[PDB]
Protein backbone atom coordinates (compact mmCIF):
# COMPACT_ATOMS: atom_id res chain seq x y z
CA UNK A 1 0.00 0.00 0.00
CA UNK A 2 2.96 2.46 0.87
CA UNK A 3 5.02 0.25 -1.87
CA UNK A 4 4.86 -1.71 -4.84
CA UNK A 5 6.80 -4.90 -6.27
CA UNK A 6 9.06 -4.22 -9.17
CA UNK A 7 11.65 -6.54 -10.77
CA UNK A 8 15.23 -4.68 -9.59
CA UNK A 9 16.22 -4.97 -13.31
CA UNK A 10 12.95 -2.51 -14.03
CA UNK A 11 14.27 -0.21 -11.64
CA UNK A 12 16.65 3.15 -12.87
CA UNK A 13 18.88 5.87 -11.57
CA UNK A 14 16.08 8.62 -10.55
CA UNK A 15 13.32 5.98 -9.11
CA UNK A 16 12.48 5.05 -5.60
CA UNK A 17 13.55 1.84 -4.17
CA UNK A 18 13.24 0.80 0.02
CA UNK A 19 16.85 -0.31 1.39
CA UNK A 20 16.54 -1.51 5.47
CA UNK A 21 12.75 -0.30 5.19
CA UNK A 22 13.76 3.68 3.82
CA UNK A 23 12.37 5.14 1.02
CA UNK A 24 15.28 6.09 -1.05
CA UNK A 25 16.47 7.84 -4.87
CA UNK A 26 18.41 5.89 -7.49
CA UNK A 27 21.28 7.80 -7.90
CA UNK A 28 23.52 4.85 -9.60
CA UNK A 29 22.54 1.10 -11.18
CA UNK A 30 25.15 -1.16 -12.12
CA UNK A 31 25.09 -4.97 -13.10
CA UNK A 32 27.06 -7.89 -12.58
CA UNK A 33 26.90 -11.42 -13.59
CA UNK A 34 28.39 -14.82 -12.73
CA UNK A 35 29.87 -16.30 -15.94
CA UNK A 36 28.51 -16.21 -19.29
CA UNK A 37 24.93 -18.59 -17.62
CA UNK A 38 24.46 -16.34 -15.20
CA UNK A 39 21.72 -14.27 -14.69
CA UNK A 40 22.56 -10.25 -13.74
CA UNK A 41 22.47 -8.86 -10.59
CA UNK A 42 21.52 -4.90 -9.95
CA UNK A 43 23.93 -3.27 -7.77
CA UNK A 44 22.35 0.13 -6.51
CA UNK A 45 23.05 3.04 -4.60
CA UNK A 46 20.81 5.49 -3.51
CA UNK A 47 19.76 8.39 -1.06
CA UNK A 48 17.63 8.44 1.73
CA UNK A 49 15.31 11.18 0.60
CA UNK A 50 14.41 12.85 4.15
CA UNK A 51 17.76 11.89 5.83
CA UNK A 52 20.17 12.02 2.90
CA UNK A 53 21.99 9.15 4.17
CA UNK A 54 23.69 6.85 0.93
CA UNK A 55 22.26 3.51 1.72
CA UNK A 56 23.51 0.62 -0.71
CA UNK A 57 21.88 -3.07 -2.10
CA UNK A 58 22.12 -5.90 -4.60
CA UNK A 59 19.18 -7.15 -5.61
CA UNK A 60 19.19 -10.37 -8.34
CA UNK A 61 17.58 -8.47 -11.40
CA UNK A 62 14.36 -11.00 -11.52
CA UNK A 63 13.38 -10.58 -7.97
CA UNK A 64 11.29 -7.58 -7.14
CA UNK A 65 12.21 -4.65 -5.27
CA UNK A 66 9.53 -2.75 -3.31
CA UNK A 67 9.19 0.35 -4.42
CA UNK A 68 8.10 3.67 -2.25
CA UNK A 69 5.43 6.22 -3.32
CA UNK A 70 6.39 9.27 -2.85
CA UNK A 71 4.62 12.47 -3.77
CA UNK A 72 5.00 15.99 -4.06
CA UNK A 73 1.01 17.59 -2.80
CA UNK A 74 0.65 21.87 -2.48
CA UNK A 75 -1.40 23.12 0.06
CA UNK A 76 -2.69 27.06 1.71
CA UNK A 77 -1.47 27.76 5.07
CA UNK A 78 -4.21 28.13 7.37
CA UNK A 79 -2.73 28.04 10.41
CA UNK A 80 0.37 28.01 12.31
CA UNK A 81 -0.29 27.16 15.85
CA UNK A 82 1.82 28.23 19.26
CA UNK A 83 2.85 24.86 19.75
CA UNK A 84 4.49 24.34 15.92
CA UNK A 85 1.87 22.69 14.39
CA UNK A 86 0.69 23.90 10.85
CA UNK A 87 -3.02 23.85 9.72
CA UNK A 88 -2.98 23.57 6.02
CA UNK A 89 -5.86 23.62 3.61
CA UNK A 90 -7.12 20.23 1.50
CA UNK A 91 -8.15 20.22 -2.18
CA UNK A 92 -11.48 18.58 -0.56
CA UNK A 93 -11.82 21.75 1.28
CA UNK A 94 -10.55 20.02 4.44
CA UNK A 95 -8.08 20.36 6.81
CA UNK A 96 -4.66 18.71 7.52
CA UNK A 97 -3.45 19.30 10.97
CA UNK A 98 -0.74 16.50 11.83
CA UNK A 99 2.51 18.09 10.47
CA UNK A 100 5.03 20.80 12.45
CA UNK A 101 7.20 23.51 11.23
CA UNK A 102 10.13 22.03 9.48
CA UNK A 103 13.47 21.64 11.14
CA UNK A 104 14.80 24.17 7.89
CA UNK A 105 14.99 27.44 9.45
CA UNK A 106 14.36 29.65 6.26
CA UNK A 107 11.39 27.76 5.43
CA UNK A 108 9.81 27.79 8.98
CA UNK A 109 10.55 32.07 8.87
CA UNK A 110 9.18 31.97 5.23
CA UNK A 111 6.28 30.57 6.68
CA UNK A 112 5.72 32.28 10.28
CA UNK A 113 6.08 36.19 8.13
CA UNK A 114 4.05 35.11 5.24
CA UNK A 115 0.97 34.02 7.42
CA UNK A 116 1.54 37.09 10.09
CA UNK A 117 1.88 38.98 7.00
CA UNK A 118 -2.07 38.05 5.47
CA UNK A 119 -0.38 36.26 2.49
CA UNK A 120 -1.51 33.33 0.21
CA UNK A 121 1.25 30.95 1.14
CA UNK A 122 1.47 27.19 -0.27
CA UNK A 123 3.39 24.81 1.45
CA UNK A 124 5.11 21.36 -0.88
CA UNK A 125 5.24 18.35 1.54
CA UNK A 126 6.99 15.79 0.42
CA UNK A 127 5.31 11.99 1.56
CA UNK A 128 6.53 8.16 1.45
CA UNK A 129 5.72 5.92 3.79
CA UNK A 130 4.24 7.46 6.33
CA UNK A 131 6.98 10.33 6.54
CA UNK A 132 6.11 13.49 5.42
CA UNK A 133 8.64 16.80 5.49
CA UNK A 134 7.63 20.16 4.58
CA UNK A 135 10.04 20.80 1.60
CA UNK A 136 9.21 24.25 -0.01
CA UNK A 137 7.23 27.57 0.89
CA UNK A 138 5.72 30.44 -1.51
CA UNK A 139 4.01 33.15 -1.75
CA UNK A 140 1.38 33.59 -4.18
CA UNK A 141 -0.19 36.58 -3.40
CA UNK A 142 -2.60 38.54 -0.61
CA UNK A 143 -1.18 40.90 2.49
CA UNK A 144 -2.66 43.52 4.51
Amino acid sequence: SKTYPQSAGNIRKGGHIVIKNRPCKVVEVSTSKTGKHGHAKCHFVAIDIFTAKKLEDIVPSSHNCDVPHVNRVDYQLIDITEDGFVSLLTDSGGTKDDLKLPTDDGLTAQMRLGFDEGKDIVVSVMSSMGEEQICAVKEVGGGK
